[PDB]
């Protein structure tokens, strides 16, 4: 029994590079009672991994989630054939004792792709859902600003806000991505890389200002948004992608007189806070809404486990339209 | 009747200097029916005036609150001799229609100075009260970080926090202020100017982190504190005084990966949000606590209305121990 695994050969300095990763082949032990051998079917790459990777030692396996098939079982809860979510990292095969795994929703249809369990009806959809519904606390009627809005979190956020009856303003890094989010029914979408002035564009997009800001990117982009927040505006801090790969100091912060005069609430959050019933209800909603056509999905599938570092690097550069997913 | 008024001659570049202010003498109109003539007894200077003054046109009067006596009345609610809070700016005499004024508390004793109405039992005490009890929402048993902690706002925050059963860690700018706050019963107090490393002082002062941070200073000081916040820690953003007089770009914002990881809540506030009964219950709670000795106060009184800019500059530059009042 053999496995292939991507390790961190070297801590990243700015953007990752091929030389910071190393593929190692390895013999997997035999199964003890209560254990299963899992075969990776679909592996995800996500922005957080740029950040989570600083917590690793050189030689450690890259963290990450997958959809795996149980190929060998000594666990009666999980027979051969069973499909599960698992986070053994960037690895083709892994041994699990059962207790770190998740079967899919019972009601899960054959008419949707299994890899949605890693996207829209998985962790990024849950991030959108809870960030928007619990942290921004949108009610309906509100004007929501969402950035990295063609990203896996962003695009779900906007689609949930539309079906709660909000105006949604979305910012995007490419013109393919602009067209895509207009198909999905966002009120105003623009390419931030091409606009002459973010300030003027955001002003023309909601002259009123923004009730809510779902922030994925941070930096000077967020400083500009903060200057057009309505009084008692709410900000959900989900990520700061524009900062993860920097080589210098952080940009200036939110201009503090504006934050104070406007009495803003900013609250940061991580998806994993919500477990139990709250989480299962959220998943079931994301499933409902997908099947009703209220949330549309798109995937960028890269064939082959050899191509994972490239998938990650591509996603980080903004090269891909859809959730990046490696088939394997 | 004449008045003297301090105007903004020139917009401040970094700190103010004397030449940015101009004293003018002006004749006042006779009173119409329902109006009163106010003579200033005590005027305040406050950090926010540095920020607010950026919104003035040159020639404009400096903004600010005072304790004033009604010396001429055509208003039956406000007979000669009545003491009021008023905000005509930095002027010795002004005219009111009476509807923008505030009489002192009914139960206001002779055994305290009138000028506490501009400080501890006034705007800065209210700032502390609501920032701490509503925004930080301290319940008791929590460790509170307060900066500019021997200032008008910070010293009250610390004393209310003590009396609600919190550990209080205060940062201060002089060793006289360190001494003073230790007499007031703060748990840890230090001089942020003398300490070798802020990071390490905060780490020894609360090994377990900070539940709440009442933030008056902002900038790099705050970035260091954020690195020490407990998970789900609460920041009340009240001011950012370290930035008001700063001549360059703003310093690096708070490090987003830590904010997100710790799921921090930051909320900005202005005192004038709380009005009506809530505001009155707070003024009565503050005055009660003063009489009981649970809140001590220190004033730095400066004689003469012509000394008001120097007073302001001395306040901004950390010159003084106690609330800066001009008699006036
Ligand atoms: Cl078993
Ligand atoms: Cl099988
Ligand atoms: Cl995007
Ligand atoms: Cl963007
Ligand atoms: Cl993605
Ligand atoms: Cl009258
Ligand atoms: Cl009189
Ligand atoms: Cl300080
Ligand atoms: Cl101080
Ligand atoms: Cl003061």
């Amino acid at each position: 029994s053999m496995t292939k695994t991507w390790t961190l050969k070297k801590h990243f300095v700015g953007y990752p590079t091929n030389s910071d990763f190393e593929l190692k082949t390895s013999e997997l032990p035999p199964l003890k009672n209560g254990e299963v051998l899992l075969e990776a079917l679909f592996l995800t790459v996500d922005p957080y991994m740029r950040v989570a990777a600083k917590r690793l030692k050189e030689g450690d396996t890259m963290m990450g989630q997958q959809v795996a098939k149980v190929v060998e079982s000594k666990n009666v809860a999980l027979p051969k054939g069973t499909i599960v979510l698992a986070s053994p990292g960037w690895t083709t095969h892994s041994i699990s004792d059962g207790k770190d795994l998740e079967k899919l929703l019972t009601e899960w249809p054959d008419t949707i792709p299994l890899s949605l369990a890693l996207g829209t009806v998985g962790m990024p959809g849950l991030t959108a859902y809870f960030g928007l519904l619990e942290i921004c606390g949108v009610k309906g009627g509100e004007t929501v600003m969402v950035n990295a809005a063609a990203g896996a979190v962003g695009s779900v956020v906007g689609q949930i806000a539309k079906l709660k009856g909000c105006k949604v303003v979305g910012a995007v890094g490419s013109d393919e991505k602009v067209a895509y989010l207009q198909k999905l029914g966002f009120d105003v979408v623009f390419n931030y890389k091409t606009v002459e002035s973010l300030e003027e564009t955001l002003k023309k997009a909601s002259p009123d200002g923004y009730d809510c800001y779902f922030d994925n990117v941070g930096g000077e982009f967020s400083n500009t948004v903060i200057g057009q927040m309505k009084k008692f505006g709410r900000i959900a801090i989900c990520g700061a992608i524009s900062t993860y790969n920097r080589t210098g100091p952080l940009p200036p912060g939110p201009p503090p007189e504006i934050v104070i005069y406007q009495e803003l609430r900013m609250e940061a959050f991580v998806v994993y806070r919500w477990q139990g019933d709250a989480r299962q209800k959220a998943l079931k909603d994301l499933l409902k809404w997908v099947l009703e056509g209220k949330i549309q999905y798109k995937e960028y599938i890269i064939e082959g486990f050899e191509n994972m570092p490239a998938a990650f690097m591509g996603m980080l550069k903004g090269d891909n339209l859809g959730k990046t997913i490696v088939k394997a």
